[PDB]
């Protein structure tokens, strides 16, 4: 929307 996708694209940039 909004979260959802700058939330993946938060977390999986970081992590893997």
């Amino acid at each position: 929307n909004y979260h959802l996708e700058n939330e993946v694209a938060r977390l999986k940039k970081l992590v893997g």
